[PDB]
């Protein structure tokens, strides 16, 4: 359980995402799927982007990473909350995506990589503990629904 002031850590490096959150989403997608390949073999919409290039030119994958972080957004304005938003996260994730934790984590580590290098105004060791602890949360959370839900994850 995290603290309020550790929320509003979170909170408010969230408010610099907000500036812009599809260059976020740019940044991030392009960080996950370079760290870790496989990741992009999930999505059968944009598994054929070979490079870089190709994923910043395009549009579809901008909008869907507009998409993803303001879904997360919403979920960590919920400070804790969030098991309305989670629910159809969850079904969804394990059972038609089929998402291991293990690529939540990859996710989660992307976010971080980018938020330190754009917000080291708001991204300190303090700030980044924080997230580190909003997002592992979420994937417990996300890790005991898929368990409801069927999914080993
Ligand atoms: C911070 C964690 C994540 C959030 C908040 C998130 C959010 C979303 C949202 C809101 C959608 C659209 C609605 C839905 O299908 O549920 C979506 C679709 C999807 N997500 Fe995620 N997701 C997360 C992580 C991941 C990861 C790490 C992968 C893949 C390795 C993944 C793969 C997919 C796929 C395959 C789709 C469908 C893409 C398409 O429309 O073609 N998601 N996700
Ligand atoms: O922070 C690094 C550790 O990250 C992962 O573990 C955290 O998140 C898991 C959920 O994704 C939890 O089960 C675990 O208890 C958390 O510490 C990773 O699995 C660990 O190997 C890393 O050390």
């Amino acid at each position: 359980v995290l603290s309020e002031g550790e929320w509003q850590l979170v909170l408010h490096v969230w408010a610099k995402v907000e500036a812009d959150v599809a260059g976020h989403g740019q940044d991030i997608w392009i960080r996950l799927f370079k760290s870790h390949p496989e990741t992009l073999e999930k999505f059968d919409r944009f598994k054929h982007l070979k490079t870089e290039a190709e994923m910043k030119a395009s549009e579809d994958l901008k909008k869907h990473g507009v998409t993803v972080l303001t879904a997360l957004g919403a979920i960590l304005k919920k400070k804790g909350h969030h098991e309305a938003e989670l629910k159809p996260l969850a079904q969804s994730h394990a059972t038609k995506h089929k998402i291991p934790i293990k690529y939540l984590e990859f996710i989660s580590e992307a976010i971080i990589h980018v938020l330190h290098s754009r917000h080291p105004g708001n991204f300190g060791a303090d700030a980044q503990g924080a997230m580190n602890k909003a997002l592992e949360l979420f994937r417990k959370d996300i890790a005991a629904k898929y368990k409801e839900l069927g999914y080993q994850g």
